[PDB]
C-alpha cells in the first residue's frame, strides 16, 4: 500500500543506489529503475502559458438567484445555470499576472487574470477575464504586438518602460488602461481583495432567442485592497509568492473568499446616442446609464491536491459558451476565442479535455477519436464502435432538438479592415482621471513620472498629448514629474551597481 | 444517452452548417463547435513506430504449469507469474512487420513483431521479440544503419535490394539472417501460424539469487505456416491487410489462437566449448545441446474495442522486467533497452505508462510527478501530498524489503570498444541452409538471384563470398541464378511502364 | 571531407562496436555516441499527415502568358506572377492520395492530392487542389464525419465500403462525387496522366479592387489516363509505389511532365440563373457557359534530394495567398483555411515556416519570435533588435503603403447555421452519368455494385433513391447490380481464407 | 527591406485592423493575416529547462597556454584545444540558477549554474558545472529527489524550508554541500564574480592512452563577491534580475569578465591512503595535496543579439567531449550523460544539435535523418544520397582512422546496488566549517536557525546529528539557534498577513 514502486508496478528495493559494475564502478544499461525515473523527471516541465504564466487555482460553487437584478433570469438569457434559485454549480478560478513567468514576482504592475470554469449541466462555461474592467487595445490583431512590448526585451530579458511605451506612442486607445494601470489599482494587494471582469463585451439569449449585449463583474465581499509601489516593493524584499500564499493559506483556515457576480444589460444594436461603442473593451458602462444587476454569488472553499495536474492543466476559453450565452461583434472577443484552443492544444496537450480538471461534469458523447495521450473514447453504451461518423443510418451520436429558437442576429456591411468609427481614446480615462482619489493620482503622476523618465523624448511627447487630451492637469503633472526626475537622474553617478560582500577564496 | 455534444459537453443541435452570415455567407468566429471538432482532427495523428510501425493488437491470458520442463520452475527463476499451476496472467499482445509504414501492405518480405505484455502481480513483463530466432546484427549500434538500408530510400521512397545488400556485404554477421529471411521463412502466412522467440539472451533469477542464461520462444499450437514469394504476390493483389484481417475475424468468430511457451536454459559462463557465443542474437541454440523447456501457455481471446487507444499507443520496453527476471551482457540487449523509453517518450507521451493499455493492472506508488497530459498521481490514501521524495522522515512511499538475494554476477575486462572473440558469422548460416526443405532452399536462391541481379558487383562478389563461406552450393546456386537473371534482363526492353486505360476530359 | 562524425562534430573511429566491460561485456552509460545516435533515431518519425498521407514531391517552373484567355491578365487580377509573358515562378508540387496512410498503395480508390506552391515575389501562394473538379461536401463541419467513414475501421484497421456509405445514404450531396470517383476516375493510373483543379471557389482582384469567381484547372500534356479496378488489381500485386515510382522515374530520364493552367471567370453575384450555386464545391462550372482560359504552363523537371526534408515537410495552405488573390463566400473554402495551420504547427513545426521548402524565396520582415527550432530571427540589417512590435518610434518593420484598393464585397444576412438555398444534389450527377463512355459508366455500375453487394439495406434504398434521382438509368443497373451480386454471394460459403504453405518447424 | 510582411512573404498592409463584415462587425475566416500571426504567437513559449531555468548567456573566447601548470599539456591530455599557446577556442556559457523556474528573483538561496561550450576542431566540449566545487548527492538515482524537495511544493506552489531538509534528514551525504549553502556561498553576488567548477571527476587522456582524474575550476579575474540574506532581501526589493543585468550591462559597456582555467590532475587508480574516495562530488580535493594547475583563461566579450534563440535553446551535455577527454566512475557523472540528451530531445528539440547556438563549428558528416524541424541533411560534396547508412561500398561517410590509442582502464567487480567503502560524509563538512571566516560562519548558523526553526523535530534532530559530527561547536551554535527561534516564535501571533492599501469601488 505504501510500497515505493516504478510506473510498470515494479516494486523498487533499492532507491539510492544505481546498478554498478562494482560499487565505485561504472553506470551499465541494465538499470530500468534509474532510466525510468530519470526519463519521466526529464519531460516534467510543460511550456507556460504564453500570457498569464503565474497564477493560483482554488476549487468552489456558485450559486444562482433565479433572477436578474430585481427580475426574472428567463427575461434575458436561458442558461440553466442561472434558472433555480439556489441552484449550486461546480467551479474551478485560476487567478493570475499577465507579463512575467512563473515564479515571478506577484508584486509586479499587471493586469490580473480572472478566470471562472463553471461546470453546467449544458456542458462547461468559462467566463476569461481580468481584474480590469478593460484592456489595453480594440482588435486583437494587436495582441502579440503589446505583449511583446509588455514582456521581458530579446535583448535583455528584463522588461522595459520605454519598449512599453513606445507601442503606447503609437497606441492611443491605451491610454485608459494605462490610467488604470500606473494607478495603484495596477497592483491588486491579493486576489481575494480584487475586483473581476468578463471586460469584453457578450451576449444573453432567452427563450425567444432574444439576444442582449452583457457585461460581467465580480465584486468581492472581501473588500477591495490595492498596493501602492512603496508598499509593493516592500513585500517583494522577503516574498515573490504573497498573492499564491494569501489565497491558499485563507481557504486553508477556512476563510473562504466570495465574489458576487453583477451584470450589464444593454439593448442589441449600434447605440448612437453614445460617444463611444459598447463593442469596444476599451470602454467601460457607466453605471448611471447602465445599473448592475445582481446574478448570483461564487464561494472558494477548497484547494487543489496538486498544483501541477489541476491549476497548471486547467484551460480556459472564450468560445466555450452554453446554451443561452452568445458571442457579440467585439472585434477583441472573437479574436481571442480563435487562440485559445489553439495554444491548449500545444500546451496543456491534443486531448486536453479529456483532463479532470478540464473535462465536464456530465454526459460526453463524439465522434472525435484518437489524438495523442487519448485515455478514453466518447462512445456511449451500446454503440456500433466502428461509427464514429455522423449522420449515420447504423448507429452513433444524434443531433439534440431545438428547445428555443437560435440567436440570428442580422449583420450588414462590406469586408473591409478599418478601426471602428467611434474610437474615443480620450474621453473616459478622463472621467476616471478626475473620478480618482487625491491619493490615486499621486500615485499615477508618481509611476508614469518614474517610468517615462530617461525614455526617448518622441514618445514621451506623444504620451504627454494622450494625457492632456484626456486631462490637462493630467499632462502638466506627468510633464513636471518627468521633468524633475531627469533633472536629478543628470545630478547623480550612474556607476555599475555593486552587490553584495566582498570576499575569497576557500581553496 | 446518445445525444451528440461537444467534448466540453454542450449538446449540438446542428453537426451540419457552420454558422455563417447568411446561408451562403463567410463563416466567423463565433464557430466554437467548429473549432473544437476540427482543432482536435488536426492532430488525430501521432508518429507511427520509426519500426514495426504496421501491426495489430489482441488480448489474452497466460497459464503457466508451476514447473519448467519437468522439474520446478522456482529452481531457475522466482517470477511470481510462474509459480502456480494453472495461474493466470492477462496479457496483450501486439504483432507487427518491421520496415515500411502504417497500411503497408503486410505480404512484404520482413521479420515479424510478437511483443507480449505479461500484466503480473509484480507489475508488468514486456517481452518484445520477434518470429524468427535470430537477428541482423550484434551489437545496438549497427541498428540506425541497418534500418536505414532496410527502409525506403531517402531520394525514391522505396526499398532497394541494392541498398540493402550494400549494408550486408560490409556486415557478414547478418548471413544467418538473410538465409532465413530469403527463404519461405521471410513472409509468415498470418500471425496466428507463426512462431516468436525473444531471440536475445535473458536471464532467470530463482530464490538462491542464481542466475542462468535464457532464451524464449512461442510455439503455435496452429501450426506453422509460411507464404512464398508467388503466393505473397497473389494475396496482395487485392489484400494489403491479409494478416490484420486473419488475427481479427477469427478471434471474432471465437477460433482462439494460442502459443507455448517455452525457455532454453544454460549456465551462465564464457562456454569456451562452443564455436559460437551465448550473447550473440545471431546465433541460435541447437535443440540437441539445450532442449526446449515448457513453461505454459498464451491464449489470445478479444480484439480491442479501439485500435488506436490500445493497439497503437501499446508501448513494449526490454528493460521492463518483474522480479526473477535479468539482463544478460547481450550487446544487443542492453542497447534495445535504451531506445524503448526513449522513444516511447516521444511517440506515446510523457506520461504514457498512465495509459490504460500500458499501465500496469496493481498498485502504484511513486514520487514521479507532472508531465503533460497527467491524468493522476502516484500518491497512496493519506499520504501527505507535499511529499514527493525518498527518503522522507514525514511520509511518502518506502522502499521494498529484500524477501531474496539479488543477482550480483561477476564482471571483468577493459573498457574497449571490440566485437566478441567468436563471431563465425557463417557457421550456422550453412548448418541452416543443408538443413532445409528443398522447396525452402529453391525459394532461397530464387529471391536472392532476383534481389542480387543489376546490383553493383562489387556487392554481389562480397555477397556470393557470404554465402560460399556458410555453403559451396549454397554460394554456387546463387551465383548462377544471378547470371541467368541478368542475361534475361539484357535481353529485354525496359521501356517506362504504362499504366490504366486511355482516356479523354469529362469537360 | 568525407569523415563519419557525431552532430557535436566529433570524428567517429569506432562505428560498429558499443564500449562495453570487455569485449563481450556490459554497455556503460559511457557511450554518447551510441546515445546520440540513437536518441535521435528514436525520434526521425513526425506525424503524417491527417489526410493526404501517403504523396509525392516534385520541384518545377511556371511560366505565365501575361494574359487570361485572349485578353490581358490584368483585367481580372493584379497577382505580379501573372503580369508579364514567359515570366517564370518556382514551384514545388506534391501528389497523393487520401484515404490511408503513408506506404499505402496508390492504386486504391481515392481523390488525388494536387497541390502547389509558388514562390513569387509578393510570397508563397498555395494552390491546394485535387484532380477531381469536386468533393463530396459542401461544409466544411462535415470534414472530419466523412474523412472518419472514408478511413479504416476503429475496431478493424480496415476500409469498409459500408461505413462509406452509411455515410453517404445521409449525405445526398456526395453523389456527384461518387459518380466520378467509382468510375475509372477514381484511380488514376499515375500523377502525369492526371488533371487537376483547385475545386473550391475563389476571387481575383484588379487594379480596380474588382473582384470575380474563380476555378482553376491543370490540363496534363501528357493527356489523361485512368486505371480499371481489374488494372488496378494487377498493379497491386508486385507494386504498392507505382505512382511514385512512375513521377520519380520520369524526371529522372529527362522526361519532364507539365501541365496548363487554365482558369474559369464568372462576374460576382449570387446568379439566381443557375440551378446550382456557385460558391458550392460539389459542383461544377459548364464550359458551354464559362469557358475555360489559358493562364499558363507549368513544368516539374528536378526530383527532391531528401523526401523527408523537402516532400514529407511541405505544408500547403489555402490561406496562403498573394497580392491579386482573395477568398469567396464558398464555406467550404474559408473552413479549409483554418485547418491547415492548425496542422501544420502540429506536424511540421511551430516554426514550420522557417524550413528551406516551406520559407518564400525573398524578402522576409516580421515582429514574430521565438517557437519551437527556431532557427533564426525575422529582423532586418541595422535594426534595432529590442523592438519586436508594431507601432514603434524607435524602430522595427513598417507596413506596406497600398498600390491598389482592397477588395472590400458587399455582405448581408442574419447570423444563421443553414444550408445554401440551392442544394440540387442529383442534377449534374445525373448529367455526368448520360456524359460518361460506355466504359466509363460499366465500371460505375460495377463498383457500385459490389460496394453495396452485403450492405445494410437501409444504407442501400438511400444510395438508390439518390443514383434514380440524378438518373433513372443510373439506379436501375445499380439495383440489378445489387441484386445480382447479393445472390451469387448467397451461393456461396464463406469460410476463413487460408494463406500460404504448410511448414515445419527448423529447430 | 523593412516593410512588414508575413512569414509567407505577404506584405502586410494593414497590421492594425482584422478583417470583418464592416468596421464593427464580426471576424471572418478570411484572416489569413491574423490566423498565421497568432498561430505562432500562442506557440512561442518551449518549456522550460526542469533545473537552471532561471538564466543568461555570453558569447566569449578561450586561450590556451599550451601547457598545464608548469609543463606542458600534451603530457596528460590530447584534446587539440589546449595544444598550442594563444590558441583561441569560441565558447558560450550560460550561469543559471537551480530551482525555481524562469523569471525567479537571483537573490534566492541555490547553486549556481556555470555551462561553458567549447567550439574545437574535434567538435564541440560542454563543461557543465557549477559555482560550489561539490553537490548535494552522490548518485544520480537521487537527483529527482532531490530536485523535488528543493523545488516548490505540489501543494503550495512554494519553496519549504521543511521539504528541504526532510530530504536532507536522510541523505547524510549532503551535509558538506549544506555547510556551502546556507553560507553566504549560497548566494553569488553576480555571476562576474563568481567561481566555477565542473564539480565531478573526469578524466584527461594523452597520447599513450594514459588516463588521469581531473578536476576543472574556473577563478574569476573580477574576483569573488558573495551576497548575505540581509543584502538579499535588499536587492529583491526592486530588482529580482540583478544577476542577468549586471552581466549583460557590462559586456555592453566593455567590462569584460575574465575566468582562468585550472585543472587538478591525479594519478588513476583506488587510493587508499585517502579517507575520501575522488570519485565522490560530494568532495574537494585539498589543494596541499593537488594543487590547482593553470590551463588557460576565459573572456566573455559579447551579448545575445536574440535572448530566446541563442541562450534558452542552448543545450549541453556532459557526454558532449572532444578527443583527449574522457569519463571517469563518478556514477554522479555516468547518470547526468544520460539526462541531458534525454531532456534536450524534448525541450530543444528532436533536431536542437543543427540549431546555430548548438551546432559545431567544423564539418558534420552523419547518417542520421529525418527528425522534426529538420533543416539540413548531414551529407557532403558529391554523396550519393541514397546511402545513409555505414558500412557502404557505393558511398556515405566513412570511420576516422585512429591517431592514438583509445584509453581502455581495467573494471572489475560484481554487478550490484551498493554504495561506495568510503561515504564519510561529516568529515570535509567540519574542516569547511572551521576554515569558515567569522562572518561566514556566523551567516551559516543564522540561516540553518531559521530554516530548521518550526520543522518536524525527526528532522532538526537528525540534521544536528550531521553537524555536530562534523564539527561539535557547528551542532551545538545551530541547536541553540533553533531553540532561541523557535522561542521568539512562540512569542508571536500567526494571524494572516495584511496587504495594500484599502480602496473603493470606481464604478
Ligand atoms: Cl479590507
Ligand atoms: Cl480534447
Ligand atoms: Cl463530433
Ligand atoms: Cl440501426
Ligand atoms: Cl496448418
Ligand atoms: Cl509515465
Ligand atoms: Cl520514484
Ligand atoms: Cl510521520
Ligand atoms: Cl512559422
Ligand atoms: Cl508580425
Ligand atoms: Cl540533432
Ligand atoms: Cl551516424
Amino acid at each position: 500500500g505504501t510500497t515505493l514502486t516504478t510506473r510498470q508496478g515494479h516494486p523498487v528495493h533499492d532507491n539510492q543506489n544505481s546498478r554498478t559494475v562494482g560499487s565505485r564502478g561504472p553506470m551499465t544499461l541494465e538499470n530500468y529503475q534509474f532510466i525510468e525515473k530519470l526519463s519521466h523527471f526529464d519531460r516534467e516541465r510543460i511550456p507556460e502559458r504564453v500570457v498569464h504564466a503565474r497564477g493560483v487555482g482554488a476549487h468552489g460553487v456558485f450559486r444562482a438567484t433565479g433572477k436578474v437584478g430585481d427580475e426574472p433570469v428567463s427575461k434575458y438569457t436561458r442558461a440553466k445555470l442561472f434558472q433555480e434559485d439556489g441552484k449550486e454549480t461546480p467551479v474551478f478560478v485560476r487567478f493570475s499576472t499577465v507579463g512575467h513567468g512563473t515564479h515571478s514576482p506577484e508584486t509586479l504592475r499587471d493586469p490580473r487574470g480572472f478566470a471562472v470554469k463553471f461546470y453546467t449541466e449544458d456542458g462547461n462555461w468559462d467566463l476569461v477575464g481580468n481584474n480590469l474592467k478593460i484592456f489595453f487595445i480594440r482588435d486583437a490583431l494587436k495582441f502579440p504586438d503589446l505583449i511583446h512590448s509588455q514582456k521581458p526585451s530579446p535583448t535583455t530579458n528584463i522588461q522595459s518602460q520605454e519598449r512599453i511605451f513606445d507601442f503606447f506612442a503609437g497606441s492611443p486607445e491605451a491610454t485608459h488602461m494605462i490610467t488604470l494601470l500606473y494607478s495603484p489599482w495596477g497592483i491588486p494587494a491579493s486576489y481575494r481583495f480584487m475586483q473581476g471582469s468578463g471586460v469584453n463585451t457578450y451576449k444573453w439569449v432567452n427563450d425567444q432567442g432574444e439576444g442582449v449585449l452583457v457585461k460581467y463583474h465580480w465584486e468581492p465581499v472581501q473588500g477591495v485592497r490595492n498596493l501602492t509601489q512603496m508598499q509593493a516593493d516592500e513585500v517583494q524584499a522577503t516574498n515573490f509568492n504573497h498573492a499564491t500564499q494569501d489565497l491558499h493559506d485563507a481557504i486553508e483556515r477556512g476563510d473562504f473568499p466570495q465574489w458576487d457576480l453583477f451584470v450589464q444589460i444593454m439593448e442589441d444594436g449600434e447605440h448612437p446616442e453614445l460617444d463611444f461603442d459598447p463593442l469596444d473593451d476599451t470602454k467601460i458602462w457607466p453605471r448611471e446609464q447602465f445599473p448592475w444587476r445582481h446574478v448570483g454569488q461564487m464561494t472558494l472553499n477548497r484547494n487543489p491536491e496538486n498544483v501541477f495536474a489541476e491549476t497548471e492543466q486547467a484551460a480556459f476559453g472564450t468560445g466555450v459558451l452554453v446554451d443561452g450565452l452568445d458571442f457579440s461583434d467585439d472585434k477583441m472577443l472573437q479574436g481571442r476565442t480563435f487562440s485559445y484552443s489553439d495554444t491548449q492544444r500545444y500546451r496543456v496537450g491534443p486531448n486536453y479535455l479529456q483532463l479532470p480538471i478540464n473535462a465536464p461534469k456530465k454526459h460526453v458523447a463524439t465522434n472525435q477519436r484518437d489524438g495523442q495521450m487519448a485515455y478514453r473514447v466518447d462512445t456511449f453504451e451500446g454503440q456500433d464502435q466502428r461509427v464514429n461518423y455522423e449522420p449515420s443510418l447504423l448507429s452513433g451520436p444524434k443531433e439534440a432538438p431545438r428547445r428555443a429558437p437560435e440567436h440570428t442576429p442580422r449583420v450588414e456591411g462590406n469586408l473591409v479592415r478599418a478601426a471602428i468609427e467611434r474610437p474615443n481614446p480620450f474621453g473616459q480615462a478622463g472621467m476616471q482621471y478626475r473620478n480618482f482619489a487625491d491619493w490615486e493620482r499621486d500615485e499615477l503622476v508618481s509611476n508614469l513620472s518614474g517610468a517615462l523618465a530617461g525614455v526617448d523624448k518622441r514618445i514621451q511627447d506623444k504620451m504627454l498629448e494622450y494625457f492632456t487630451a484626456a486631462d490637462a492637469d493630467y499632462g502638466q503633472r506627468v510633464r513636471e514629474g518627468i521633468q524633475a526626475k531627469e533633472a536629478e537622474m543628470k545630478g547623480q553617478k550612474q556607476e555599475a551597481p555593486v552587490y553584495g560582500t566582498e570576499a575569497s577564496s576557500l581553496y
